[PDB]
């Protein structure tokens, strides 16, 4: 007969790189 | 009938970590 | 025709935020 329908939605993706450096501190 | 076709890529990833801190401040 | 398999993992995760602000400066 027909194909089924599409699969399920695949898996949430890796975590984001980590974020850059913060600002410097006060004098 | 045949298997269907593949699903979606699923969403993106979550965030990434904060960043390390900045840098010692100035004199 | 069964579902076809899940989708393919997805992308990655936005960069974190900046880190903490560095230490205070040296006297």
């Amino acid at each position: 007969g027909p194909p089924g329908p599409p699969g399920p939605p695949g898996p949430p993706g890796p975590p984001g790189p980590p974020g850059p450096p913060g600002p410097p501190g006060p004098p």
